[PDB]
C-alpha cells in the first residue's frame, strides 16, 4: 500500500472533527495538545494596506490563502489547510485561549503532575500578549489566569487536605545563560548531576498566596526584563512539606525565523532550542540538549506529564512564508500524538 499515506491522511481526518472533549476528557491522557492563534492584523499593518490571508473556518481548522503567481504572471491562490486540536481566530480573547490550552494542564499539577505550556511563532505574532498580558496587563494573561486557578483550585476540598505551599519563579534564558527575573536579573547556574538531573542555582522562588501578589511578580519580572532573542519561563510550584508536589512551566519562547550576517547568530542558539524542544515533547509521547530543554527536562520525562504548544500566527500577506513555517513546526509536533 501507500499506508504512510493513509496514516497521515487518517490523523489529518480525525483532528479535523474533534470535539472539546477530546483533550479534557478523563481516562484517555492527551499529552500533547498543540493549538494555533491567529491574532487580527493591526493597525500599522492596516495602513501598510496588508491583505489578512488567514482565515479559521471552524474550531479544528486554518486555512493559509497563499497568493501565488502563476509563470505568466497570472495571480492566484494556493488554500491550505491546517488542523489542529484548537484553532483560535482573530475574535478569540484571551481567556477563551486560555479554557482550552493550559487551564486543562493546572488540574495535572495537583494531581501530582508536570506541566508545561509553550508560545510558539514569529516575531509580533502575540506569544508576549497570550502569556504575559496585553501589549502591560499581567491579570488579562495565561500566567495570571493560570495562577488565578491555582488558588480557586486549592479552596475546593477534595485539594485542602494537601497542605500546600504555592511558590512562583520567572526567569529568561538567553544565548545558553539564565538570568532570574525576580532577582534583578541574575546570571544563575545550571547544574546536571550522575543521574542526569537539573538544577538551577539561586532560583529564587517566591511564595504566594493570593492571585495579586502572582499579578505584582509577573510585573516585576516583565519590567525588570528591558523583545524576542530569548525564552522566557514563569513557573508555578506547589510544595507541601517545602517537597515538591506538582510543577506548572509556562513558557514565552524566541522568535522562530532565524535560521540566521556574521555574530549575531545566537539565532544557531535559538535554532538548536527549539529544534531540542520538539524532540523533547516528542519523547513525551514514548538530543542537541539545549539550556531551555535541559532546565525544563523533568516537565517531559515524568510519568504523569503533560504539554500544550500554542502556535501564534501573523495574519498579513507579507508574514506569509513565516506563518508557513511556524504552521509546519506545529504540524511536526502533532505528528507523534
Ligand atoms: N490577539 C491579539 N489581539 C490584539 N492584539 C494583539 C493580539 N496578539 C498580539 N497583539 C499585539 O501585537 C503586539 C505584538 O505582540 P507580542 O505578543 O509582543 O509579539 P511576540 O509574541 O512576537 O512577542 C503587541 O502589542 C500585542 O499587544
Ligand atoms: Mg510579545
Amino acid at each position: 500500500p501507500n499506508w504512510e499515506f493513509a496514516r497521515m491522511i487518517k490523523e489529518f481526518r480525525v483532528t479535523m472533527e474533534c470535539s472539546p472533549l477530546t483533550v479534557t476528557d478523563p481516562i484517555e491522557e492527551h499529552r500533547i495538545c498543540v493549538c494555533v492563534r491567529k491574532r487580527p492584523l493591526n493597525k500599522q499593518e492596516l495602513a501598510k494596506k496588508e491583505i489578512d490571508v488567514i482565515s479559521v473556518p471552524s474550531k479544528c481548522l486554518l486555512l493559509v490563502h497563499e497568493p501565488k503567481l502563476k509563470v505568466d504572471l497570472t495571480k492566484y491562490l494556493e488554500n491550505q489547510a491546517f488542523c489542529f486540536d484548537f484553532a483560535f481566530d482573530e475574535t478569540a480573547s484571551n481567556e477563551v485561549v486560555y479554557r482550552f490550552t493550559a487551564r486543562p494542564l493546572v488540574q495535572t499539577i495537583f494531581e501530582g503532575g508536570k506541566a508545561t505550556c509553550f508560545a510558539y511563532g514569529q516575531t509580533g505574532s502575540g506569544k508576549t500578549h497570550t502569556m504575559g498580558g496585553d501589549l502591560q496587563n499581567a491579570s488579562k494573561g495565561i500566567y495570571a489566569m493560570a495562577s488565578r486557578d491555582v488558588f480557586l483550585l486549592k479552596n475546593q476540598p477534595r485539594y485542602r487536605n494537601l497542605n500546600l505551599e504555592v511558590y512562583v519563579t520567572f526567569f529568561e534564558i538567553y544565548n545558553g545563560k539564565v538570568f532570574d527575573l525576580l532577582n534583578k536579573k541574575a546570571k544563575l547556574r545550571v547544574l546536571e548531576d550522575s543521574r542526569q538531573q537539573v538544577q538551577v542555582v539561586g532560583l529564587q522562588e517566591y511564595l504566594v498566596t493570593c492571585a495579586d501578589d502572582v499579578i505584582k511578580m509577573i510585573n516585576m519580572g516583565s519590567a525588570c526584563r528591558t523583545s524576542s532573542r530569548s525564552h522566557a519561563c514563569f513557573q508555578i510550584l506547589l510544595r507541601t512539606k517545602g517537597r515538591l508536589h506538582g510543577k506548572f512551566s509556562l513558557v514565552d519562547l524566541a522568535g522562530n525565523e532565524r535560521g540566521a550576517r556574521q555574530t549575531r547568530m545566537e539565532g544557531a542558539e535559538i535554532n538548536k532550542s527549539l529544534l531540542a524542544l520538539k524532540e523533547c515533547i516528542r519523547a513525551l509521547g514514548q538530543f542537541r540538549e539545549s539550556k531551555l530543554t535541559q532546565v525544563l527536562r523533568d516537565s517531559f520525562i515524568g510519568e504523569n506529564s503533560r504539554t500544550c504548544m500554542i502556535a501564534m500566527i501573523s495574519p498579513g500577506i507579507s508574514s506569509c512564508e513565516y506563518t508557513l513555517n511556524t504552521l509546519r513546526y506545529a504540524d511536526r509536533v502533532k505528528e507523534l500524538s
